[PDB]
Parts: C-alpha cells; structure tokens; sequence
C-alpha cells in the first residue's frame, strides 16, 4: 500500500538521494552541499518555479512549522508525480499519471512545470518533449470528457482545488500559456458564456449592447428577456467594456478640445473633468493593488509589475501630474509645463491597441505591428550604413572650404530626390558627383523594395498564426473586466464609497467519471494500436512462421507412419 | 417582373422579391433620379439644386456593371477581390485613424500655442501633408520637439502604406486561390435571368409589353428504372472497393491465419496419438 509506505522521513530519504540519474542547483539557487532537503524547501522550490500569485498546500509556513513541531499524505500520488517530473523521470510519472484523482489538474501543472524548468536552465529535448506530451495528454483527456458528457466537463474545468491553492483548470492553463486547451470548443463556449455574463443574446450582440446603453429604461426591460433585469444586465461584463469604450471615447474627446486650442491661468471646466478622470483612474489603480493582497504587502507589488502596460500607465500618469503641476508655475513655467502634457497624449492613443487585439479580425494586425518592430528595428541599421556613406562623400567633394559649426548632420541626412535628380543632370569633377547621385538614387528604389519584400514576408507568417492566437487573449480580457466594478472610471470614485459602505457527493461522482473517462482512454489507445496494420502485419507473420514450421515437421511424421 | 412574381400572392410576392441587393439599390437610385428631375423644373433657384443630384446618381449606374462583369472568366476574379477587400479597408481605416490623429493633434497642439476653436481645427490635423513636414524635419527643445513628431509621422505614413501592400496582396492571393471555383455558379443565374428577359432592349421593350397584352408517362417509368440501376450499382460498387482494400484484406488474413494456425496445432496432436 503506497498510502501505508508514504512517510516524512522516507520522503525526505528519497528527496535527498543522490542515487540516480537540475534538481540540486536549482534547489540551491532558490534557497550547502549535501544539505538536507526536506518538504518544506521542496514547496519553496515548487512556489518559486510556477510563478508569482501562487501557493502550494505543502509549500506554506504552517506545513513548514508542523514539520519542524498520522504523518500520511492524504494524496500520496500528487506529491509522487511532482517528485517524478522534478528528478526526470517519465516513465514512472506517466504510470502515476495513470492512477490518480484529479489527474488534468496534475497533467498541465507538470507542463507549467516542465516549461518553467527548461526557460530556467537536454534541457531543448525535454522542453520540446516532456511539456509538450503533458499537455497533449490533458488536451485529449479533455476531448474525451467532452465526448462523454458536455455538461460534466464543463462543470469539471471550473472548480475551487483545495489542494493546488484553489485553482481552475483553466487558470494553470492560461499560466502554462497552452493556447491548445484553450482553443477548445468546451473552452471557447465556457468563455462565450462568461463573456455573454446572465444575458442568453447571441445575435446582433454589439448593437443590443449600444442600444442597451443608450437607453437603459427602454432597452434594459426587453433585453432582460433575450428591478433586478437592469442590475444583472449591468453587471454583465460586455456592457462594462461598452461604457468604458465610451467614457474612454469622450475623454479622448475633452483632451482633444482642451490642449488644442487655447490655456488660461486658470484651467477650464474639460481640464478639471480630465483630471478628475485621471485621480479617478489612479484611485482605481491603487485599489486594484491593494486587492492583489496575496504575497502580503510587500511581495504583491512585485507580482504586479509583471505586466508592462500597467507600468507603463504608472509612467504617464506620473508625467501627467508633473506637466499639470508645472502648469500652475505662472507663464514662464506654464508654457514649459503646457508641452508635457501635451505628447502625454500620445500614449493614451496608443493604449488603444491593447484593447484592439479582442477582435477577430483586428488583433493580426496589432501582432504583426509588434512582429515587424524589431524587424525595422534592424532595417535601420542597414539603411544608415548604406545611406550615410554615399552621403558623406557627396557632401565631401561639394563644400571643399567648410568650418563645422556642428551643422553637418542636417547637410548629409538631407537626401532630397529632386535636388539630386537635377544634379545628375574639370570633366572629372562634374562626373563624380553626377556617379555619387545616380548611385544614391538607385539605392534609395532598392531599399524601399528590400522594405516592402520584408513587410510583405512578415505579414505572411504573422498571419499563418494570429487566427489561431486570437483566442487565448479573450479569457484575459473576460476575467479581467468581470472583476472591475460598474461604474465608468469617472464615475467609480462613488462605487469605492459603496464598497467601503458595504464593510461532497457530486465530487465523489466527478472522481468516478474521472478514472473511467481515463479507463476508457486506455482502453482505447489499446485497442487502436493493436488494430494497426503494422501490427496486425508483423503477428501474421510470426504465427506464419510458427505454423509452417510445424506443418514441415509433421509432414516428416507422416512420411514416418505410411 | 414583380407583377409576374406571382407565388405568394401580391402581399407576399414582394417580400421575396426584396431578397437581392441590387434590385433595391436600383429602386432607390431610380427614386433619386425621378426627385432630381422633378427638381430641376422647379424654376433656376431649384434647378441648380436639383441638377447636383441626379449628376451625383450617375455613380450608381456606372458601377452596376461589376455585378455584369461576373460573368467573364477572368473579370469577376476582380470584382470578388473588391468585395472581400472592402471589410479589410474598413477595418484598416481605424488603425489609420487611431496611429495618426494622435501625432497629428499632438503637432498642431505644439504649434498654434493662442488659438480660438472657430471650428477649423479638423483641417489642421487632417492636413498631413509631405513636403511641408520633410521641411519642418530640417528654444533649442521647441525646436527638438517639432522635429521629433515630424519624423514620426513620416515613418508611420511609410508604415502604414507597406502595411497596405501586404494586406492586399495577401487578401488577392486568398480570393484568386477560389475565384476559379466559384466564377462557374453565377452562370446559370446569369442564363436563368436573361432567358427569361424579353427580346426588345429596355428602351424598345415599351413595344414588347404592348405585345404581351395583345397576345393575352413510360419515359417516367424509364427514368425511375435507370434511376433504380444506378444506385444498385453504386452500392455494389461502392462495397466492392471497400472489400478489395489492402486494410480490411490484410485483417481478415491475419484473423484466419490464426484460425488455421490454432487448428494445425491441435491437429498436431491427433497426429501424434494415431501414431
Ligand atoms: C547598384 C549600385 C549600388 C546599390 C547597391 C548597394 C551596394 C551593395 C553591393 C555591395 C555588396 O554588398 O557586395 C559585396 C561586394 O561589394 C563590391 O564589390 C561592390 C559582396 O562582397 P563578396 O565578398 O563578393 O560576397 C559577400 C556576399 N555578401
Ligand atoms: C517607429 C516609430 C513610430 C512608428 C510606429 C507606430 C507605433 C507602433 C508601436 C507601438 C506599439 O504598438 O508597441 C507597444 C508598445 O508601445 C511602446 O512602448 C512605444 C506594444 O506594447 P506591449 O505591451 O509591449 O506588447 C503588446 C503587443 N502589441
Ligand atoms: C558622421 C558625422 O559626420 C558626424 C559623427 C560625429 C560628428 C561630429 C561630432 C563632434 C563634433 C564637434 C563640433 O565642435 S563644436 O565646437 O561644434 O562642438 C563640430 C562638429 C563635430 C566635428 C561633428 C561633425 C559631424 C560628425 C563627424
Ligand atoms: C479630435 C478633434 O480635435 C475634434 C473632435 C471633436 C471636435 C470638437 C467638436 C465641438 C466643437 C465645438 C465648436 O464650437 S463652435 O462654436 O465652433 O460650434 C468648436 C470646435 C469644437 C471644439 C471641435 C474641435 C475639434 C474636435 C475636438
Ligand atoms: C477601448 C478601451 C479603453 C479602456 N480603458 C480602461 O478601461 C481604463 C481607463 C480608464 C480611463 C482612462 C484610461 C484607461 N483602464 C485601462 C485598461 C483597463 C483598466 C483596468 C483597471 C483600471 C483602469 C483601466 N477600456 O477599453
């Protein structure tokens, strides 16, 4: 009985062994020399490879303090498989893959594993093959429980695991970034249905959804159906990302009006709504931290700054209050501070795009801008080598009696193509030019179609992949907006005011059609292989063989007896 | 042509009738037409008023011959390429929008610094004109900061246009890897429709209506029998392939091999008893 065999100190005996085929150097970075690694350093471990916002019930102080104070691991097999993908070895974690409850919460955390280990250090062979087996194994465990109840399997995907820190299914998902499992039909109706939030609409959904905003008391009563109608269709997500949209529309409206046209000593009614919109926003931002409370105080932030848009709104939201503090200087620091606050604009035209990768047909274009960047990025460097030396020589032969006057950049990165066209058209002297500017002019038409020939390539296999990519963003932005409040950003500062106001049998069923779903995907796998030609190919021959054989020996006792 | 649309009653003839796009939009434009004439002897106030619209309604009927140019084998490739790539312009018009306007407001609002709205900003910011920026490309920070958005602008429009490029070859190649398949099915709505069309063109038909006025079972049996054969032979053909398959050959050998095999075995035995 392995439950019988599971023990702390032959654990700790198996965890410390050296007798065996990166767990020692990644232990040690994390945390000696033949140290003695017991469970409460293997659970820091396992914390620190799966990423930021997680927990582990073995990896927590009060584990490590009762081990330092039955002694039996209700689920031998979970902490089994982790030992067995951290030390590499496959064989023995597919058989306890094999047998065990929750056996899709234990498979994609192996791939979150196996991927974690491979970025942090054979390690090629075991990324391409160790990850990726383990989510193909959860991918089809999925596929069979959809087949075998709809219903089930949904209900499966999403549900607290005391075990794994209260986890779904599709939040290991998202975190392993295994854009299959989510592109599953299960996943993508779950998600659709979210999405949709308590309204059963399907079609015309974006026009319902305007028409819902625009006229609430009308719209609300009759959508309602495809008091309580008008606060459950408000709390549905899609009309939040609509009023955001809008209210983000008439923001960009007033910082158009405000900055374009005129400034006063002291600011007009739009600078002040803008204002109010952006101490609307930071209060929101800092709400938002404080509620990602996990990691305590000082290690939430930290978690929090993974994303890079969220820093870089910190950053212009930081530049926004120095340009409108320097505004109040009087004139000579208000027309210093006004330009500021000016190119701030820039940013939030561009955040936008973040937001523009939730459609279907709007978000390829985002991924190949962010594909072609660095491809331009490096485009730049051959356009300058070639460019700046035909242009140094042109400027070298002309201008032979010169004085810096530190203005000779503007002379050679000038590259006009009708002043050079009309150079082009003693002897020596009016010949070399007329070579430089024809050999200018050619290079110009030859980079340009280098350019197009590379964008042209780009959006090709950027486009073989976005439609497939597409999907995995839509989880991020559903939970994302699910969570925020009602309210406009403007308008939330009263929805703080209203918070701050305000302060097993089915389980026993979901095991059994577990371990029969993985029964019947052996059963299958089984009798698919040996249902293969090549197989059925190879037996016929050996029993030929076999036959024959005993055929020509009896054929001698034949011979014998007549 | 409606009146002759007779299945569903009048009531519900026209409501099939309206299915097709064409027909609407040539109803409509032949509506602004007939207001644009009716303007225009209206006296010279409302003349010159009128005449503007029904300059204006040529557009539509220079434009439905794209729906005749289908019928070509290699003209309605075009025309397909056209519609698909209507959507992607559309949808690429907000990227457009959204990259230039804000380096654009941002440029305009650096300059102008005492401005009064009088509604003649759109303008400004739409301008975006090419040489006047390449000059303005080429204290010190006021000067810096123009420069900078003026060379950015200048390669976002770049930009923007190689993007152009690839969308539309890459939607091109899309539509013209189909457009083969799909040119043969409007034949027939093509025959279909001008079969049935009287002779007389639609100027001289006027004539062809006042004629209208005036002039107001063992092939079956054969047929079921062929009909009968063919399927029979389809089903014995059909189950004839299947069974010569190299897959299903090599598993029925297998399974009497090892019937046979079994058998030898016992046999082996008997064998050795009588002996
Ligand atoms: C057309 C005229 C001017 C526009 C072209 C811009 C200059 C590019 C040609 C120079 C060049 O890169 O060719 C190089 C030779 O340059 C010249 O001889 C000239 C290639 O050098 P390689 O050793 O023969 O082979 C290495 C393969 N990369
Ligand atoms: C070259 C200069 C200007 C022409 C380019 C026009 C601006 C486009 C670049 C801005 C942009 O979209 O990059 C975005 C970043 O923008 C900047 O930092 C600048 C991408 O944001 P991300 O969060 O790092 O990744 C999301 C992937 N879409
Ligand atoms: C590729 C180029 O052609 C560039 C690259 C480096 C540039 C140089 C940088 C340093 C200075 C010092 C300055 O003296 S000063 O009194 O005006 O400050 C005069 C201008 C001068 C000589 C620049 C000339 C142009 C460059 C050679
Ligand atoms: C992105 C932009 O820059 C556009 C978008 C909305 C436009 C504004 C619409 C409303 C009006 C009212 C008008 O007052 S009036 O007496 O002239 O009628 C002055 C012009 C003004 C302020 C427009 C300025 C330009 C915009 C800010
Ligand atoms: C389109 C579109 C824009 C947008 N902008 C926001 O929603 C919101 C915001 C509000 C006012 C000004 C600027 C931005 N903002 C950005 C992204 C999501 C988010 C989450 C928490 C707090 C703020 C915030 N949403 O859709």
């Amino acid at each position: 009985s392995m439950h019988r065999f599971l023990t702390i100190s032959r654990l700790e005996e198996l965890y410390n062994t050296r007798h065996g085929p990166t767990l020692y150097h990644l232990v040690r970075d994390v945390k000696p020399p033949d140290y003695r690694i017991s469970l409460i350093d293997i659970g820091l471990v396992i914390e620190y490879l799966m990423g930021g916002a997680y927990r582990c019930n073995y990896t927590r102080k009060r584990f490590r303090t009762l081990y330092h104070n039955i002694n039996h691991f209700p689920f031998p097999f979970h902490e089994l498989m982790v030992w067995a993908v951290l030390m590499k070895r496959q064989k023995m974690a597919l058989f306890f893959w094999q047998h065990g409850e929750e056996a899709m919460a234990k498979a994609l955390v192996a791939c979150k594993l196996c991927k974690a280990m491979a970025h942090e250090a054979d390690i090629s062979q075991e990324l391409n093959h160790n990850s990726r087996d383990f989510g193909q194994l959860a991918v089809e465990l999925l596929d069979q429980s959809y087949k075998q109840d709809e219903q089930l399997a949904m209900k499966l995907l999403t549900y607290e695991l005391k075990n794994w820190s209260n986890a779904t299914c599709l939040q290991l998902a998202v975190a392993a970034k295994h854009r299959d499992f989510i592109a599953h039909t299960c996943s993508q109706m779950l998600l659709t249905d979210m999405w949709m939030g308590r309204l059963r609409m399907r079609k015309n959904s974006g026009l319902k959804v305007i028409l819902g905003i625009l006229l609430p008391p009308s719209i609300l009563s009759l959508e309602f159906k495809n008091g309580r109608k008008i606060y459950e269709f408000y709390n549905a997500p899609i009309v939040k990302f609509w009023f955001y949209t809008l209210a983000y529309i008439g923001y960009l409206m007033l910082f158009n009006y405000i900055v374009l046209v005129k400034m006063e000593r002291w600011p007009s009614t739009q600078e002040w709504i803008v204002i109010s919109y952006i101490f609307t926003l930071g209060i929101e931002k800092m709400r938002e931290i404080l509620m990602s409370e996990p990691g305590k105080l000082l290690q939430k932030v930290k978690v929090w700054l993974q994303e890079y848009w969220n820093v870089t709104d910190l950053i212009a939201i930081l530049l926004f209050s120095v340009g409108m503090i320097l505004r109040l200087q009087d004139q000579p620091f208000r027309s210093d501070g006004r330009v500021i606050y000016c190119v701030n604009i820039i940013y939030w035209y561009i955040r936008l795009l973040d937001i523009f990768g939730v459609n279907k047909y709007l978000g390829p274009y985002v991924m190949m801008i962010g594909k072609m960047m660095i491809d331009m990025m490096y485009f730049v460097i051959i356009m300058l080598v070639v460019l700046m030396s035909f242009g140094v020589a042109r400027q070298a032969i002309l201008f032979p009696n010169e004085e810096p006057s530190w203005k000779l950049a503007k002379n050679i990165f000038y590259m006009p193509y009708w002043m050079i066209y009309g150079e082009v058209f003693k002897t020596g002297a009016w010949i070399v030019p007329a070579i430089m500017a024809c050999y200018l002019l050619v290079a110009n038409i030859l980079l340009v179609n280098l350019l197009i020939a590379v964008f042209n390539n780009t959006f090709f296999e950027v486009k073989s992949i976005s439609n497939q990519v597409w999907k995995f963003q839509r989880y991020q932005l559903i939970m994302t907006f699910h969570e925020r409040p009602v309210l406009p950003p403007p308008l939330i500062i009263f929805s703080h005011m209203t918070m701050i106001f305000q302060h097993d049998d089915e389980l026993k069923k979901v095991h059994d059609f577990e371990e029969q779903c993985i029964e019947e995907y052996f059963r299958e796998k089984d009798d698919r292989f040996n249902s293969s030609n090549d197989e059925r190919i190879r037996v016929t021959s050996e029993r030929v063989e076999n036959m024959s054989m005993r055929l020509e020996e009896v054929n001698e006792r034949e011979h014998s007896m007549k």
